[PDB]
């Protein structure tokens, strides 16, 4: 049977590693942000049907610029993406999670607003969360509080507590090998090891600083391929992406790879 959520051409490693996918992307600034500081919405033209929505949150002291490369990258593969600024750059992970969920609710409100460029473009039942550092911890909190979310892909996450054992949402953790801000051995890896109820993955970037997955990084081909593949596999149930989502990249750019409940394409 046809998967009703499958969008776009059949993927290749080259198409997923490119700076942009097949869809043309447009963007707008949210005029009156509700429950968060500011937002930019990225969306594809003629994706072939409604698409899922992803909300991305930066870390402590940081703004949209640090995570905005994901906006066009994911939207060009068939997603509506909102990148946000928080009410204060000093907000903690629980506050970042509340603001991330408020941003997804505003994308759902704009989907039902005839004057919005994303009117009727979103399947509001299929949503995902991403973010860096405290925004990564906020994404894990969003997944723990909202198991109705379809995917999570935080990067260099940090939270006071690394226990995310209740999470049932498919979660990809990008980690940065040499992170001295949210060290892998006390943040990303214990967070990954705590989750025994989900599809999950741990991808550690070789020699990476805490900022190894932020805008301007030198691994956008691999990181972008993995982020899009994970969101495609789990937000769209798209088994054309099972191998890209679940595979060990076998790359010199990766210093540690682990995955669970993640089957390759049969
Ligand atoms: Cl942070």
């Amino acid at each position: 049977q046809t998967n009703p959520y499958a969008r776009g051409p059949n993927p290749t490693a080259a198409s997923l590693e490119a700076s942009a996918g097949p869809f043309t992307v447009r963007s707008f600034t949210v005029s009156r942000p509700s429950g968060y500081g500011a937002g930019t919405v990225y969306y594809p033209t003629n994706a072939g049907g409604t698409v899922g929505a992803i909300a991305i949150v930066p870390g402590y002291t940081a703004r949209q610029s640090s995570i905005k490369w994901w906006g066009p990258r994911l939207a060009s593969h068939g997603f509506v993406v909102i990148t946000i600024d928080t009410n204060s750059t000093l907000d903690q992970p629980s506050s970042r999670s509340s603001q991330q969920m408020a941003a997804l609710r505003q994308v759902a409100s704009l989907n039902g607003t005839s004057s919005s460029p994303i009117y009727g473009k979103v399947d509001t039942a299929r949503m995902g969360v991403m973010g860096h550092s405290m925004g990564g911890g906020g994404s894990l909190i969003s997944a723990a509080n909202n198991p109705s979310l379809k995917a999570a892909a935080p990067q260099a996450p940090w939270d006071s507590s690394t226990n995310f054992s209740s999470v049932t949402v498919p979660t990809l953790i990008f980690a940065c090998e040499n992170d001295s801000i949210a060290p892998v051995n006390s943040s990303a890896l214990p967070i990954y090891d705590s989750m025994s109820r989900n599809a999950k993955q741990f991808l550690e970037i070789n020699g990476g600083s805490h900022f190894c997955a932020n805008s301007g990084n030198s691994n956008q081909a691999l990181i972008g391929k993995k982020g899009v593949a994970w969101m495609k596999r789990f937000m769209d149930n798209d088994t054309r992406y099972s191998t890209f989502a679940c595979e060990n990249p076998n790359s010199t750019r990766v210093s540690d790879f682990r995955t669970a409940n993640c089957s390759l394409e049969h």
